[PDB]
């Protein structure tokens, strides 16, 4: 049932991540954060009633109210200062098309909150989103304005593909390997994702306030809630969260931090690094021979689900630079190198093994890995 969205469940999970989340920005950088960008997915949010939804409110210091009986979502409520022990956080939501069509009146709220939120008489230090909202709503209505119309504009914190449109508008582009820099990702991103959604609002074209808003972003998050994909296993992955990190760069001249948290198990989230949750599967997964015994015994499926892997480390490496060159080295020691793992995809899929050490070569021309000799070069060009 949509109307019971977010629970109490999926907000003790989301209030919990939150503060989680700014301790974690703290520890990284020694000050409070002022924004962050958040990317919501639409089956996600249906297998944890809402866990996204649930951080975001709480990022900005508002709080779900239920039915008591039905425990349907009535509205919200305000967490006023007094019950703050840190700083309101701005949050800008990446929404995908499923998203969009399956919560409706979660965004309408959400948006409304956030309004709300902005329009409170607070200190900068303490509520950076009314600081935004009323210096952005002044500026609109220097150069000519309406008030109401400034209002909806600076006030705007929910973005996606356009009405009937899904994807993050990247498929076309990455896979061709046709881009200069991130710059041509990141306009790709921002041409297809710049589309407004509020309480009355059907996704206006606003790419320009996305711009602005994706300025302001200090940190780039996903959450996932469950085991049995990784960030590795799909494209998607690096489209969402790769992708807007990518266009942070693209418009501050600076990679923002990126957080991959862990809401796998609801009493404890955990909160890593992208740089963090990339390792962990490397030697989880990607590099762990029990995984790689595994998909020997699966032959073709198998070796495509080994060449995926490169592809999408690749992809990461490109959207935000946070693999580092010993992933790059794991995986090919542990796929080319390996004769025993070489021939069984030479064998069952002569194909998956030529786009293998095809995205390893352009990872060392690119600039991603630089290998451990230059015997490693010779080898995959030659095998190519
Ligand atoms: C994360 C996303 C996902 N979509 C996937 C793959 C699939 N979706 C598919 C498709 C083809 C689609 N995947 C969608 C649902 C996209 N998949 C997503 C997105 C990014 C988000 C989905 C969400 O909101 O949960 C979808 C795009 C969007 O909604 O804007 C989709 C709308 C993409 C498009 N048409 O451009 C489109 C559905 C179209 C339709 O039918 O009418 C497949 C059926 C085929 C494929 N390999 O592309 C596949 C099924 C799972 C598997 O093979 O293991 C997952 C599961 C890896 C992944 C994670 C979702 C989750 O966390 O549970």
């Amino acid at each position: 049932d949509s109307r019971a969205v977010p629970t109490p469940a999926a907000w003790e999970l989301g209030k919990k991540s939150a503060e989680l989340l700014i301790t974690r920005y703290t520890q990284d950088h020694g000050e409070w954060p002022t924004s962050f960008g958040l990317t919501a997915w639409g089956t996600s949010n249906m297998r944890t009633g809402g866990d996204d939804i649930a951080q975001a409110l709480a990022l900005i210091g508002v709080q779900p109210v239920w039915d008591m009986a039905s425990r349907r979502v009535t509205g919200y409520e305000i967490v006023p200062p007094a019950k703050l022990a840190r700083p309101r956080v701005d949050v800008t939501l990446r929404i995908s098309g499923f998203f969009r069509d399956a919560f409706p009146e979660q965004i309408a709220l959400f948006d409304k909150a956030v309004r709300a939120v902005g329009a409170l008489d607070e200190d900068v230090e303490d509520n950076p989103i009314a600081a935004r909202m009323k210096a952005e709503q002044a500026r609109l209505v220097a150069g000519g304005a309406d008030p109401q119309t400034a209002e909806r504009r600076a006030g705007y914190r929910v973005f996606g593909s356009k009405p009937g449109a899904y994807g993050a508008g990247l498929q076309a582009l990455i896979d061709e390997n046709g881009w200069a820099g991130r710059n041509d990702l990141a306009e790709a991103w921002l041409v297809w994702g710049g589309y407004a959604y509020g309480a009355g609002e059907e996704g206006q074209a606003e790419r320009g306030l996305l711009e602005e808003r994706l300025r302001s972003v200090q940190a780039v998050v996903q959450n996932q809630d469950n085991r049995e994909h990784d960030l590795l296993d799909s494209d998607d992955y690096y489209q969402f969260e790769g992708g807007m990190a990518a266009t942070v760069e693209s418009l501050t001249g600076a990679m923002p931090s990126v957080y991959h948290n862990d809401h796998s198990r609801p009493e404890k989230p955990v909160i890593r690094a992208l740089e963090e949750e990339l390792s962990r599967v490397v030697r989880g997964r990607a590099a762990n021979p029990k995984w790689i015994a595994g998909v020997m015994r699966h032959g073709y499926k198998g070796a495509a689900e080994i060449a995926a892997t490169v592809d999408y480390l690749f992809a990461f490496a490109a959207t935000t630079g946070k693999v580092g060159n010993h992933h790059f080295e794991a995986v090919y020691q542990a796929y080319i190198a390996d004769r025993a793992v070489h021939d069984f995809m030479a064998e069952k899929n002569p194909a998956a093994l030529a786009e293998t050490a095809a995205k390893l070569n352009e990872a060392i021309e690119r600039g991603f890995w630089t290998p451990r000799s230059n015997s490693a070069r010779f080898e995959l060009e030659n095998l190519s």
